[PDB]
């Protein structure tokens, strides 16, 4: 295998954009929610958590999560990259980019969780459980899901990470919880998340071919389809939409499409845009809510994935000899193990972090 | 034809750089022009709208532009992009890529006209007059311009739409009014508009090629020309610069090179830049300011892109057979009949709306 | 030569990425550090410095800088691009696009200049300071290490500009000086030149290749042990992190691995990250603080380099007979003919300022 130099660049460019959604996206998005007398302390750990999680990725975190192991974890023939050399190739890429890559995926994920938690526990509380949680909880899911793990080995369909980043992260900051006065702050955020969101999605392709191309107008519609349903929604049970509505669409969206993105056709993403934004109200009906619109939206588009793959509706197509109940069962197996195994790990990085710093603010 | 992948690279970051450009530059610009208590329903009126015209590109918007059919209009053939294969190649690149970069082109278009108007209008009378402008001027003047059609055979001269997007924006802005309180904001989106607006000069080639690198190096010198042109002229005739002048002259200058930016040279650039910037600040003397900005400034673009071309100025020349003359000519035909077409339309939209549920907000 | 469209397309973005740097980074950095009466006039110096910066570049400095002359400086054989010809190489890139990613250089480094003193100093002696300065300080600088100058002709180890960018300009910045109520900014700013920081180190590989992706993830590595350095060092001194702190520590690693980046190992770019973070606290316990930060982590990036670079620490190797301390003789030279150089044609400029209209603001 030798290294295109089109698909170095396009990868490259996507990892920047990722790494844009967490610093500053993330952070101006939670930014305008909380209570003002907590934001410089939000943002700071929001900040040093994104460190840390980029040295243990270098540290152990590739080589766990990508090298060759068994179906939960791989293994430390990768620790700080050693016996990878310079210009070794994975896929069409170098390998190096790879790993920058995959990290920008972690780092995301983690500020999620830290975002929207960080007003209510220590700061010596937050680094424990980012630890724990990390290295047993995104790095198993990840093997599982992209390293040829469990859920790869039984065929499940997961583009951009439904299981491995929303749900996953959804379930941890809902463990957490239970143990707007800048809008223009709000808005900001959310639009630097959807421009950071084309690299997330569209590099997930791993090179600059026609499935990223579907990839790409598949995010620009789904997006607009949820932003439209929400609205609507708004519409009919409040009286009138909002600026808060309006960017709460667009994240259902972005997140409902995440598995999807690079199987369907444009109408499955019109009717996935639309079902996500619908049931994000919902979910937010029944900034902890971020956790309720992240969660929902994730399971609806890992469902619904397993219905417009089909050649049928548009679709790239399942693979030889699956059925779409087939495919469907596989799914729902996928999000059950995700939720389970997630929430188990989060629980036990709460109450180690509680025993041995106390988890609450002094 | 196949595609070429440096090519697919370099045309969906740019297409990323043109969203950018909308959400949030034209957002930011616009909010901190406007008075506080109306910048949260502006907000959200330029998101939906947004949202709106995405849709409506996918559905029918790129068929009737693209498609071939007549001198005014293209066809239905292409319906919700059914009969576009995923593998067809549209220049140098995948035609799902030109659907996208094409689309973020109308997006922009719509923010310029909707932030404007947003304080003075209503929210339903809004969605009516873009459903109506959209359909009947956007994309007439697109397929006339860009997708073989009136203009486009008479061998017009209009790189990057100072005719598709800014006259037409500009007209349509002016008829509505017929019918700074954050200056640090203001600011922001001044410089995200420039940022993302090297993938709206650029990416008109259609490849990373030497024409899309004299777009670039042409869209640095006429930016920077025109930023000193309107400072020199404030000094002059006002005392002394300010910060809302510097950011008008910046847009003037990038307004002004959109049209000549891939026919022009460095000298044919710096020239372009400055008449800009003195044209603009004698059209602001004479936030619909900004209608007068992109008017003056695109009518001034268009008619030196007829003079600058020329091999004689450091341009890529005219066409075989084609003198100056007869250029200007037709670049003069173009702009009379973008501004005729435009400002018809947009009356009847004004209309319709004012008919169903009245103009004027509640 | 002929050109590849992959290190085109790259090399464009990287551009783009650079001048975000400046346009609106730098300006926000500065912006929420400064005092709210001054911001509006700082951010309209920082805005028409940077117009003029751009056109001295193309009138005559590319010319200068990268021409072939001396030991000293080039010559006036390319003034306003003329002898260029659009399909000219340089590399494996279109010339044209040479020019605008050096001129991107330029811009920041007068951009780190003028956002720091423009509380301070007379709009027209600012001026006049930046025609001298970027004249015979920048651009021979620039020539002796990247065109084929004295410092290049002795083997001087400095990829993205450690002595060209950072020390030259905190010199200058420092000076002058001789002669935070918006912490949210701040961030924001800090934010904006992290993810334009990638298209400055990386796309000094000039191409999409192994080197390119080497110091994309050199970069995230040194970034993220420099915010832990400074935080650690803060906890230990003044009892807890602060959110300028963590941005400080960010910068702090961005600069110390400024020159580094193309030439070492993973693991040397962790310990070049937390020496800078670390170097960088002590230097401002000792908005000016910021010529603190880019000078002292400047010339530790640049020792460090003489260092690193050795096979034997997993770096990409010293020049053929050339052993570790011969290099570091040759950094420690480099660093010192900077400083002078800079020095002298800075306390030049201010008093050429001063002599003509006063440097005092009135």
């Amino acid at each position: 295998a030798v290294a295109d130099k089109a698909d170095n660049a396009f990868m490259m460019i996507c990892t920047a954009l990722v790494l844009f959604m967490t610093i500053p996206g993330i952070a101006l998005f939670y930014g305008g929610l909380i209570r003002g007398k907590n934001v410089l302390s939000m943002l700071t750990q929001v900040t040093v958590t994104f460190a840390l999680v980029c040295i243990l990725w270098v540290v152990y975190g590739y080589s766990l999560a990508f090298g060759e192991g068994n179906n939960f974890f791989g293994n430390i023939n990768w620790l700080m990259l050693k016996n990878i050399e310079l210009t070794a190739v994975m896929g069409s890429i170098y390998q190096y980019i790879h790993v920058a890559f995959q990290g920008s995926f972690a780092c995301i994920t983690v500020g999620l969780i830290v975002g929207a938690l960080a007003e209510r526990i220590r700061f010596s509380a937050v680094l424990i459980f980012v630890v724990v949680w990390l290295t047993l909880s995104y790095i198993p899911i990840a093997h599982m899901v992209w390293g040829g793990g469990l859920l790869a080995s039984h065929g499940a369909l997961d583009f951009a990470g439904g299981t491995v980043v929303h749900i996953n992260a959804a379930i941890a900051g809902l463990v957490g919880a239970y143990l707007p006065h800048n809008l223009p702050m709000v808005f900001t955020g959310t639009a630097i998340l959807y421009i950071g969101w084309f690299g997330f999605n569209a590099g997930s392709a791993g090179t600059a071919n026609e499935i990223a191309a579907l990839a790409f107008v598949n995010t620009v519609v789904a997006t607009a389809a949820a932003i439209l349903g929400w609205i609507f929604g708004e519409w009919a049970l409040r009286g009138k939409p909002s600026l808060l509505g309006a960017c709460s669409g667009a994240i259902a969206g972005l997140v409902g499409v995440t598995p999807a993105c690079g199987y369907i056709g444009v109408g499955g993403a019109l009717i996935i845009g639309v079902v996500a934004g619908l049931a994000g109200l919902w979910g937010v009906t029944m900034p902890c809510d971020v956790f309720g619109v992240h969660g929902v939206c994730g399971i609806v588009g890992c469902i619904m994935t397993g219905i417009f793959a089909a050649s049928s509706l548009g679709g790239v197509g399942f693979a030889e000899g699956v059925t779409m109940g087939h495919q469907l069962l596989v799914q729902l197996e996928s999000i059950a193990i995700t939720i389970v195994w997630s929430g188990v790990v989060a629980f036990i990085g709460y109450k180690l972090a509680d025993l041995t710093v106390g988890l609450r603010v002094p």
